[PDB]
C-alpha cells in the first residue's frame, strides 16, 4: 500500500521528550503555531498503546507545513533535537489506524 | 445544529494541568488506557489556538467509555480534579472544527 | 465604557511564548528595563482565569512607553514576535478588573 | 512604617525558579488557581530592577489565602521549594512601591 | 532456546504506571521489600531502547518470589493493576540481553 | 579492595530525584539513550534496601560513556542537578553487591 | 590520627538541599530542636569553600544526639533523605579545620 | 562584660533575610568568599532557639575582614540590606554561648 502524498499539509514531530507538554509543542512551532488547522494536536501511541514520542499536526497549507519543517526540523526541545517531517493527512490518518510509514 | 449522540464511545477530559504529559493522561485513565481505540490522543486548542485544558480520546466501545467516565470523572491529576464526559465521535469532531458542545 | 487614553505611560506585551519568564521580559525590553516605574510587572489572566500571553508594564513616562513600543513591537522572544502596544494606566487597570480594550 | 495587616487576602510566592512561567504558578496553586481575584499576577522586581524571585496574588478571601499558603508553602516548582505567605493588599502595594516587609 | 526455569527466585513487574518511582516499587512490595537480594532493581528497556513499564527484582529465595507474586500480582499501584510474575535469573538476564520470554 | 577501572564503558547517575521515573532518566540522557548497551537501567539500593539516589547504565563504548558524562554531568532533572560519572562494570557490580565506590 | 569519639553529643546533618535554611533544619529536627546546646548551627564548606550539604550541631548530651539520630536519620526534607550521624565535638572540630572523618 | 577586640579577623552579618542560605551568603561576599578561614559558617540562634538573622564567619586576616565589611556592609541580599561588621572571634564565641553584643 502507498499512502497518497499529493497534498502534504501536515507535520509529524518525532523524538519528543517523554515530558513534552502542549505548551512545549506550541513554543517549538513558534510563529508556525498560528498556522495550525483544526483545534487538535494528535499525540501518537505506538502498537502497544504507549507513548511513541511522535505527534501529528495539520497545518493551513502545504507551504506552511514545508516552512515549519524547514525552520523546526532538528530544533531543540528540552535538550532533545526533534524531527519535523512534512506529510499528508492520509499518512497521518494511516498511522492513527495502526499503519507504519516507510517514507522518511 | 446539535451533533448526533447515538454512539457514545469517546471521552472528553477537561481541566488538565498546563504541564500534563501524555504519560500523565494515560496514568489518569489507569486500567482504561488499554481501551483506547485509535493510536491518537487529541489535545484541544481553543479559538485563539492556545491550550484549552481539554483532550478527547476514542474508546473501543460505548460501555468502556461509560466505565472510564464512571471511574475517572473528578479524579485528581496534579491537585486539579479533571472532569471526564462520555461523548460521540461527532461531538468530538464538531469541537475539533471549532464547535461548542452544549450537552454536558 | 472606553477607558481614558490621555496619558499613555504603560506598555502591553502580547503573544509572549509559553516559556516566557520575568527574566525574559526584562531582557526583551533591553534599554527600556531601566524605564520601568514600580517594582512590578503584571502577567494577565484571561476571562476564564487562564494565561493570556499578555503582560502590562508601567513606565516612568509616556515618551519612554512610546519608544519601548516603537523599538520592541514584533521583536523576537524565544521564537515568537511579541507585540508591544503603548497604553494608559486606566486601560491597564480596566483589563486587570476583567475589561476588554477595543483600542488597537 | 508598618503596613496595615488586618485583611490578609493576598499571597506572596517567594523563591520562584528562574524558569517559572505563569502556567507553572497556576499549576502550583492547584485548586486555588480558581480563587484568584483580578486578572493579574504581580511579578516583583528588586531595587536594582531585576527579578526578586517573588510574586504577589490577590485571592477572593483571607481564608482562601490562608488555605493556599497552608497547602503550597515550600511546595516544589521545578528546581525550587517556593514559600507561600499570607499577607495584606497594603503589604503587597507597599512592596510594589519599593517597601520592605518586616513580618514573616 | 529455552532459558532455564529450575530456580525461580526473581520477580518481573509489568504494567507499572508511568509515574512509578523506585520508592513506589518498594512500597508496592510491602513486607516483601526486605526479601530483595542485591542492591539493584532493573528497569527494563524495550527492543527500541524506550521504557517498557517492566522491572526485574532478584529475591532471596524462590519461596519468597512465589509469595511476593501471590500477594502482589494484579495489586493496585496508582490506579494500575500491576502484574507480578515469578521467574529465573536466566530469564531476567536473557531479557536484559535482548531476549523475549515466551513463558507467561 | 579497589574494583578494577580499566574499561570505563558505564555511567553512574548520582542524586536522582525522589520522583524520578525511567522516562525522566531517558529524557536526561537524550541523544545518549540510543548508546545504552543492555536492556536495563540499574536503580541502586542502600544497605537498608531503600533507594540510594544512584543508578548505573552500561553504554556501548567508553567513548559514548565519556560523551554522556561530559554533556549530562550536573544537568537538571526535576528538583535535582544529577551527577554523571564514567566508571567500569566492575565498579558498577561492586556497588550492586553492597560495595562503596570511593573513586569520584 | 583518628579524632576522639568518647563523647558523642553532636550531630552531623548530610544531604541537605544547598538552599536549606535554619528554619528548614529546626523543623526537620522537630522535638530535638530544643535539645541544641549552643546558639549556633555550623554550616560546612567543602574543600573548594563551596556548600557541602553538611551541618554540625552540638546537642545537650550524647543521649539526646542518639535519639535525634534514631528519629531523624534519613527522614525527608524537601525530597532529600537527610542523614543524621551522632559524633563527637572533636570529630566536628577536625572537619571544621579541613579533616575527613573515616567513621560512618 | 565586653569581649576582647584586639584581633578583628571575623565578620558578623546582621539582618539576614528570614530564609538566609549558605548560597546567598557566599554570593553576597563576592570575591571575599575565597578569604574565609576554616570550613564553617556559624548561623546564630536567638534565646528562643529560632534563627536570629546573624551569622559569623572567620576570615584569613583582620585586614580581609575589614575589606569584606567595607565592600558588603548594607549591600542587598534578597529583600534586605545586610549589615556586615568586622569583629573578633571572642565576640563570635560570646554570642554562640548566649551573650548579647
Amino acid at each position: 500500500f502507498v499512502p497518497p502524498t499529493n497534498v502534504r499539509d501536515c507535520i509529524r514531530l518525532r523524538g519528543l521528550p517523554y515530558a513534552a507538554t502542549i505548551e512545549d509543542i506550541l513554543d517549538f512551532l513558534g510563529e508556525f503555531a498560528t498556522d495550525i488547522r483544526t483545534h487538535g494536536v494528535h499525540m501518537v501511541l505506538n502498537h502497544q498503546g504507549r507513548p511513541s514520542g511522535d505527534a501529528f499536526i495539520q497545518m493551513k497549507s502545504a507551504d506552511r507545513a514545508f516552512m515549519a519543517a524547514q525552520k523546526c526540523h532538528k530544533k531543540n526541545m528540552k535538550d532533545r533535537y526533534v524531527e519535523v517531517f512534512q506529510c499528508s493527512a492520509e499518512e497521518m490518518n494511516f498511522v492513527l489506524m495502526g499503519g507504519t510509514l516507510n517514507r522518511n
